[PDB]
């Protein structure tokens, strides 16, 4: 099946999804000179003070934790955004070595991990029906840079051995997601898609200009996950991210300076 790998990796992912090749895909990488500042861009809302998480769940591509949505609970809006976008799940895409790992770049520069905050525009009812539009999604982008340590990851790292493995979840209730935020608000924006397969333009990207630190023992038991199911070969799960997309004809708009 599709992957990151050679056979299966990002270059072959148009064989199954066409769309792979399309006007509006992600990531990309973010040229800071070139963003335009919108003043007319709102502050992005970020409420999360009521968030439910359920669970953890190595899906063989990543690990996720989802949210119950089922309510206003933990809700994006604002900022480019249209609209109230809830929360659905967050996961990462990380590197083999600290030097890269992230879907967006900034200048060209890779940081270790990215952090995805993925929420669903609630006009269309459910997050299925939503990727189905071209405003469906709001995926919140927030790199890692390898230095202190983020005391809001560490209970989400201390999970992963129990999740090693394709196709193994947790119960993952009482996590917070605001601990995983850097100080500012201030971002990029432009239209995207999703990262993977099935790759739909339906996203409104924000990435936040400032990175959060983890530390090197946070990231590193991120890549003593595996991509392989349990009594399957280990393939450590390293490397998930896709390469920045062409920009075709999309400005990137920042909120700041
Ligand atoms: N992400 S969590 O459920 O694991 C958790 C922590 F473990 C944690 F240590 C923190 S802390 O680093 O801020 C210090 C003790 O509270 C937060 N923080 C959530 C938060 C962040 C900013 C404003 C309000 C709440 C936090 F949410
Ligand atoms: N990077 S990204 O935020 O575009 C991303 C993923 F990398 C990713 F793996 C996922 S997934 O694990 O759910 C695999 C499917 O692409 C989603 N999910 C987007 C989504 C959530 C609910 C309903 C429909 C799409 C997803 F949004
Ligand atoms: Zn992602």
């Amino acid at each position: 099946h599709w992957g990151y790998g050679k056979h299966n990796g990002p270059e072959h992912w148009h064989k199954d999804f066409p769309i792979a090749k399309g006007e509006r895909q992600s990531p990309v990488d973010i040229d800071t000179h070139t963003a335009k500042y919108d003043p007319s861009l709102k502050p992005l809302s970020v409420s999360y003070d009521q968030a439910t998480s359920l669970r953890i769940l190595n899906n063989g591509h990543s690990f996720k934790v989802e949210f119950d949505d089922s309510q206003d609970k933990a809700v994006l809006k604002g900022g480019p955004l249209d609209g109230t976008y809830r929360l659905t799940q967050f996961h990462f895409h990380w590197g083999s070595l600290d030097g890269q790992g992230s879907e967006h770049t900034v200048d060209k520069k890779k940081y270790a991990a990215e952090l995805h905050l993925v929420h669903w525009n609630t006009k269309y009812g459910d997050a299925g029906k939503a990727s189905q539009q071209p405003d469906g999604l709001a995926v919140l982008g927030i790199f890692l840079k390898v230095g202190s340590a983020k005391p809001g990851l560490q209970k989400v790292v201390d999970v992963l051995d129990s999740i090693k493995t394709k196709g193994k979840s947790a119960d993952f209730t009482n996590f917070d997601p605001r601990g995983l935020l850097p100080e500012s608000l201030d971002y990029w924006t432009y239209p995207g898609s999703l990262t993977t397969p099935p790759l739909n333009e339906c996203v409104t990207w924000i990435v936040l200009k400032e990175p959060i630190s983890v530390s090197s023992e946070q990231v590193l038991k991120f890549r003593k996950l595996n991509f392989n199911g349990e009594g399957e070969p280990e393939e450590l799960m390293v490397d998930n991210w896709r390469p920045a997309q062409p920009l075709k004809n999309r400005q990137i708009k920042a909120s700041f300076k």
